[PDB]
């Protein structure tokens, strides 16, 4: 009965006794038992503790202890009982709005544990408790007053409460922004010394990400409110004095994240465009770029600053044109793009950096036909000649394309593919590129050499890279398709690969050969005699079987790695073995998989009608 | 010099010297220094070692010394997955060097043939596509190599099985020849001779070689079956009843035997092939023998699991085989029909994850294209026709039980099992609407349809909700009457629009996209019988409260989820641990089927919808 009925007796007191002192004492006893006998105190004490909160409001002290005891029952912040009791506490709507009332009180011993309790509830039944507060009249606004509390333990734990209130809840994120959240949280971060400001800067950065991430209205306010310029001082860093703390790197990671959130490729493209421009004009883009010249910067901060710059420029000419204008101070001063490509094909750089550098290269080229022409024309040199050395973009791409490192081959092929992407003009130009073979042997075009590599016992990653280039190059480009089929070795290589009984490690390659062949049909103009289109269909029927051809084509989208690649532009590869798919390439596969599939069926009698009907 | 000229004198000696005995010792010297200074011994001895083989054939002592050395230079068999492939390249640069090796294998002498076989096997492991094509083109190369299986010296035959593995890997042409040359009979006899699964490494190797000949090779599969070889598998699974003590090698051998059965009934085969084999397997009693294993004792966990997966494919889509499996019972405590034993283990929190996935696959294979079976599951949820002797759990009870369990695995499995009872069966989709669940004394029934939906707002685990929505989507697709029953409850449409419009975090975006698909299905298969939520009202609500392009982004999260492509590959559930149990294979096809058309149905206008309503 003692350690069991003992609690029952303390409960009789709180319920039954008329002297505030007797009740108060008994709640303080429970406050201490609450830790070691969490289950027992909760099952018996809870109804009673709430009654105290309802009826003993003149005695701040006893309230402070009812709350302390409740926190102790409900909280899993230490670590089941947490949600079990949270469900019981909240099943009466009014128990939470009561809690709201109690936080309007100034007494440290009432408000602090109130804050901590409500936070524990919001992290355990978020949606439910957020909804109770949202519908309460001005419930969210009043909780916002906790940021005006001069006391620090209260204000700081108040930020943590707003994290929990705001999480996954767009209506609340808007109200919180309405109530001056941005100005006030940026001021706290400014006052704590930006990235140097310890734990509280982190929880304010976390809270800001809750407010902006995928929340279009708040992002727009953030921009219209001119709050982007407040981001600029965060990145006046690096410099030197290279003992950065764990907390500083952590804080600056969260800061780079907020910038990227505002220029996310998944946003409505107007909003990202607007923020890109806003970033070029307050100097934020240019500041970040400076982080990348400095010494002292930790590698992973370097790595994410590159990924951030990438998205600040993506598809925005002034910002792309700017980025290219920058030059690193070095014996050869080297343009920015040249510098990215050197790191991308450097076997000695970490994988994570090599992927950031590629992404940056790709964002540079996106919707940028001038930049796309500038890359391609360095492979057709004319009005540049020997100064006694110098190293060019196209030289680095070729060096990577035919290198011994499958990572370099893959990166060089995808980087080239982004130079051709939605640019027929440059696909025609790249067909002009000729490679020297040996002293006194004819040259081989870049097109044919990329194709030759697929039959030479190359690693599967090299072959995947190259076939993506090849598919991108021929797609939507009939003279590409003409030049390709013109070499008689190519259609038989493809048909033999597609027909072969290849093991599972080679089936992605097999499927990409299906797509390339099918591109050479769909985008065929019939201008070449001996591989028209109907010839090619019948060759598929004869050698592979139409159904089998389509099955193999279907391997591309069923590859275990495809889906993930389709989610966003940034390379998302946990390690080298996962570098297989490119994001824009997954889009090409979706646009064409279906139209090739009909194209390929539909018989000859239909086809001469179809080649009369168009 | 005194380390590398100690090589070149010998080379000079092998070439220069005119006495056989002198050259022979020159070569014997070199051999014993081969697997020791590989690099240098390879870089200059190789052209002379070949010359030797190419002329000194009357003396088979020096030939085996030449072959041994050459194996020590080329082989990487020591190294357990460099110089190996550097020298294989050099060696095969002369087409004829390989065909000269094939000539040496015809020699009976043990000291020539055995290094010959090991050397040719190493070349094939290291550059298979090249070496395989050399051998295939030469006058009856493959055919001659088959003779090695007929060698009465075990060592040579056993290592000849390995050569045939490397010769046939990934090569459909060589696979055909080896089959035509009586490979099946001759490997099935070896297996029978060495005593089936108890026949050690030799049987493991013949099982791999059979797998090479059968997997994804339709012509070879068709020949395996027409030639009555399926009945040669039956003895392999007379794996007698009791106390265990199975060796590691016995379990390996059985795993590979089970894999061969599955090869023949693969869902990835043309359906005819698979169907014909399934029949063939019932007729010779193979299905029955595999089912006997499931009842036995002392059967290791892993062989049990894989037998379940094997039986699954044997019965999948074959009515007679499905009827047979259904009619088997355990004797257990009282009886228990097979289906019920599967379902009990599926909903058993203490069964292994892999075992729980196996029984699910089995159940799904029992229902596939089996409308009768689908009917019998669903009719048990309508318990009419049946009363109790107290005890006797049914299929339905266990499915409902699991569907409301606390364990999310059981919820997902119960919901998926249930979705397979409805597939392509409008009749049962309409019958399941009749199911009414009891709540509590004096209170209204809650239908199963609506109760499945309720769970989605009740703070359930993500896995629980993913399962339930796959079920709801399957249930409503092509069932206008189920779309009516769903919409009719007024809380359902506001709940979905709410979920889709909310700023949910990444861990919940699959559920959000599934809510969109659900909402889209109730628009696409609406017949306008329900005035409150007609087709056109719903299209407008989407615009109002979420935005159409937004709705499609959400709808698009399903195919983009990282685990989606993998699930789309094959029928068997493919989950490395419990957290990965997310998508059902057949559901992924529903998504491919409806997304383009839903997307297209949503956009249009209203004016056009008058004429789509026309």
């Amino acid at each position: 009965h003692t350690e069991a009925e003992t609690i029952q007796k303390l409960c009789d007191r709180v319920a039954s006794s008329t002297l505030l002192d007797d009740r108060r004492n008994a709640v303080r006893a429970l406050k201490s038992l609450s830790k070691k006998y969490r289950l027992e105190v909760g099952i018996q004490a809870m109804e009673h503790l709430i009654h105290v909160l309802q009826t003993d409001r003149s005695d701040s002290e006893i309230i402070g202890y009812a709350l302390d005891t409740l926190y102790n029952i409900i909280s899993n912040d230490e670590e089941d009982l947490g949600s079990q009791f949270t469900e019981i506490f909240i099943k009466q709507q009014e128990n939470v709005t009561l809690l709201l009332s109690l936080l309007e009180e100034f007494d440290f011993h009432v408000r602090w544990p109130g804050v901590k309790l409500l936070t524990s509830l919001l992290k355990q039944l978020g949606p439910q408790v957020q909804q109770i507060i949202l519908v309460s009249p001005m419930g969210v606004s009043r909780l916002m007053d906790l940021l005006a509390d001069s006391r620090e333990v209260i204000r700081n734990d108040g930020v943590l409460l707003l994290q929990a209130l705001t999480r996954s809840n767009g209506a609340i994120q808007k109200i919180v922004a309405f109530e001056n959240a941005f100005e006030r949280l940026l001021d706290i971060i400014t006052e704590e010394g930006n990235s140097d400001g310890g734990i509280v800067v982190e929880d304010c950065l976390i809270l800001l990400q809750n407010l902006l991430k995928n929340n279009n209205s708040n992002q727009n306010f953030f921009k219209e409110g001119s709050y982007i310029q407040r981001m600029k001082p965060w990145f006046e860093v690096g410099d030197e004095n290279s003992g950065w703390s764990a907390q500083k790197v952590t804080n600056l990671h969260l800061m780079l994240q907020l910038v990227r959130v505002l220029v996310s490729p998944n946003n409505p493209p107007g909003a990202t465009s607007s923020c890109q421009k806003a970033m070029f004009q307050c100097g934020l883009l240019q500041q970040l770029c400076t982080i990348l010249m400095a010494t002292g910067v930790p590698a992973d901060i370097l790595t994410e600053t590159i990924n951030t710059v990438s998205e600040v420029i993506r598809g925005c000419q002034v910002n792309q044109d700017y980025f290219a204008s920058v030059n690193a101070p070095s014996n050869p001063p080297r343009p920015a793009i040249v510098v990215l490509l050197m790191s991308m094909v450097n076997e000695r750089q970490p994988f994570v950096l090599r992927c950031a550098v590629l992404y940056c290269f790709q964002c540079f080229l996106y919707k940028n036909q001038k930049g796309q022409g500038e890359i391609v024309s360095t492979l057709l040199p004319s009005t540049i000649d020997a100064t006694g050395n110098t190293v060019s973009a196209g030289q680095l791409l070729c060096g990577g394309l035919f290198s011994t490192d499958s990572l370099s081959n893959w990166c060089a092929a995808v980087a080239l593919a982004h130079a051709l992407q939605e640019n027929a003009t440059q696909k025609e130009q790249l067909l002009r590129v000729q490679l020297a073979t040996s002293i006194g042997n004819p040259p081989v075009s870049l097109l044919q050499q990329c194709t030759n590599i697929l039959s030479q016992g190359s690693k599967i990653q090299t072959r995947v890279g190259l076939l993506m280039l090849l598919c991108t190059w021929l797609s939507n480009c009939p003279i590409a398709v003409t030049h390709f089929l013109h070499n008689s070795a190519n259609v038989p290589f493809l048909t033999g690969q597609i027909a072969e009984n290849l093991g599972e490690e080679e089936q992605l390659v097999q499927g990409l050969c299906a797509l390339l062949l099918g591109i050479s049909i769909y985008f065929n103009d019939n201008s070449l005699e001996t591989y028209m289109k109907e010839k090619l269909k019948q060759l598929i029927e004869k050698r592979i079987g139409k159904e089998n051809f389509i099955e193999k084509l279907g391997f591309i989208s069923k590859h275990e790695l495809y889906s993930r690649a389709s989610q966003k532009p940034q390379p998302n590869f946990p390690s080298p073995e996962y570098m297989i798919f490119d994001h824009e390439f997954t889009k090409l596969v979706k646009e064409l998989e279906g139209v090739i599939t009909k194209a390929i069926y539909k018989s000859s009698e239909e086809d001469k009608k179809e080649e009369e009907v168009k």
